[PDB]
């Protein structure tokens, strides 16, 4: 379960489908008047996420829009690839744009010094807190998820089958990681753009969530239960919750080891 390892795609409900790879979270969501991809997963990556989406049945032209979560190699590096593949608009959080356009991370990322960059990508959008992408009947909503990176984004939609719907979340990381030369405690922005985003992403409508890195809502093990449970191994209405406390839980025990 590399981050560029082959992974054969499934729909998690209604039109929701993971088309990532073994380790790195992708989903389509898809319409007959053309498809959402969220995420791009690694520059190796993009020809899985490809090769995914034309196995679940659908055409890489009817793509319009690629969401970024979070401007790092693991999940946007096969993001430009994608863009040219499809012709499809990037769209992601402010601060995040020009890492997107560059693959350079900036200074402020606690991860600054220990990056890989990766291939810039075109027409990439900024997109604000709380706002509404919409194409034919897709509507998915973008969610401030700073702390990780300064213009890290959750997504939320809803899938249905048959009329009975589910709120979907694509839950950007939480995550406090940093190089060796940087210190959160010296960092207050940063901090408490982390706990509001925990605050933020435990508030959530939340039936099924996907987290950018799978195994942080168990994917793995909902699939292998989900052959014989069918789709509802996928529903947890408490995951947002449970990845938000686990944020939590890695920012306070990185704030004890620097006291
Ligand atoms: C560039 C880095 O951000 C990347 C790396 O290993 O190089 C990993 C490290 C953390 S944590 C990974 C697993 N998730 C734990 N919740 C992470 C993320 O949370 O998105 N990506
Ligand atoms: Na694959
Ligand atoms: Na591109
Ligand atoms: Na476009
Ligand atoms: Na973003
Ligand atoms: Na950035
Ligand atoms: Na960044
Ligand atoms: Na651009
Ligand atoms: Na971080
Ligand atoms: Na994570
Ligand atoms: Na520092
Ligand atoms: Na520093
Ligand atoms: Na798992
Ligand atoms: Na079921
Ligand atoms: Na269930
Ligand atoms: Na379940
Ligand atoms: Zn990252
Ligand atoms: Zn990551």
């Amino acid at each position: 379960r590399d981050w560029s390892s082959p992974q054969q795609p499934f729909t998690i409900y209604g039109n929701t489908h993971y088309v990532g790879t073994g380790g790195i979270s992708a989903v389509l969501l898809s319409s007959p008047q053309g498809h959402i991809l969220v995420d791009g997963t690694t520059e190796k990556g993009a020809q899985v996420v490809a090769a995914n989406i034309r196995a679940m049945g659908f055409k890489l032209s009817d793509v319009k829009y690629i969401l970024s979560t979070h401007s790092h190699e693991d999940h946007a590096g096969g993001i430009s690839a994608m863009q040219k593949l499809t012709g499809a608009t990037v769209l992601a959080g402010a601060a995040n744009v020009d890492t997107l356009r560059t693959g350079v991370s900036p200074k402020s990322d606690p991860q600054f010094g220990s990056l890989s960059n990766f291939p810039g990508s075109a027409k990439v959008r900024a997109v604000a807190d709380g706002e509404l992408v919409k194409l034919g009947p897709l509507a998915v909503k973008a969610h401030a998820t700073p702390g990780h990176t300064e213009g890290g984004i959750t997504w939320t939609w809803q899938s249905c089958e048959q009329g009975k719907c589910k709120d979907v979340v694509f839950a950007d990381s939480l995550t406090a990681v940093s190089a060796d030369s940087y210190r959160f405690s010296d960092h207050p922005e940063v901090v408490a753009s982390l706990r509001g985003s925990f605050e933020a992403v435990e508030k959530l409508s939340c039936d099924i969530a996907i987290a950018a890195h799978p195994e942080v809502n168990d994917m793995w093990t909902r699939q292998q239960r989900a052959a014989k449970e069918g789709n509802s191994a996928y529903v947890d209405n408490g995951a947002c919750r449970a990845i938000a406390a686990a944020g939590r839980k890695r920012l306070e025990t990185r704030l004890a080891s620097e006291k």
